[PDB]
């Protein structure tokens, strides 16, 4: 199976930019062409390249246990449009329903576990406490909506800033762990503002 010149650029670009394990991007390349020869085999459309290629290489980054959530491939590559659809419908066609499964189970702390590393910091401290305040942000009525990402990003700025630890630069900071996550510094900001003013809510579920 020959995938299309944007397909392959995409996801090449993408993996290097993200700095992911080389055998990540041979995945991703397996998976498009599995996909990719179902739809081609079935004569069926394959819409949107660039976004099949990036959710092939998320898919395959959750696997190898180095998440990519789609906050960092927007910010990577702010051209892409609906990864999300592309990912559901990679799993459908695929059958990996049961596998993804067990990926959205392991998604949190995967990727706390990527960003504690990243920032330099210690695994055995911030993991478990980190885990505890993602389960203290989900019973939070304010922070719905938040994503799985955004409240992994808030529980590690939460411990490393707000001295959340004792539960049991600001902007420079922020900044950092942005350029260092490649996240949008600007939706970082916005998420951790929203959770500093409901800070006691936080702490009451968390205690």
């Amino acid at each position: 199976v020959v995938l299309h010149p944007t397909m392959l650029n995409c996801m090449r670009g993408l993996h290097k930019k993200a700095v992911l394990p080389e055998p990540v991007l041979d995945r991703g390349i397996e998976l498009a062409r599995a996909f990719v020869g179902g739809r081609r085999a079935r004569g069926q459309r394959v819409e949107r390249q660039p976004d099949v290629a990036a959710a092939c290489l998320m898919i395959a980054a959750e696997e190898a246990q180095q998440p990519l959530p789609l906050a960092e491939v927007r910010c990577l590559d702010s051209s892409l449009g609906d990864v999300e659809l592309r990912r559901a419908d990679i799993v459908r066609e695929l059958h990996l329903e049961d596998s993804e499964r067990r990926l959205r189970d392991t998604f949190a702390d995967n990727l706390l576990v990527k960003y504690i590393l990243k920032l330099g910091l210690q695994v055995s401290l911030y993991l478990p406490h980190c885990k505890r305040l993602l389960t203290a942000l989900g019973r939070v009525e304010a922070l719905a909506g938040l994503t799985v990402a955004d409240r992994v990003t808030t529980a590690l700025l939460l411990a490393r800033t707000a001295q959340t630890l004792s539960w049991e630069g600001m902007e420079a900071i922020y900044a950092n762990f942005s350029s260092k996550a490649h996240l949008e510094v600007t939706k970082v900001n916005k998420i951790m503002h929203l959770a500093v003013d409901v800070l006691p809510l936080i702490q009451a579920a968390f205690q």
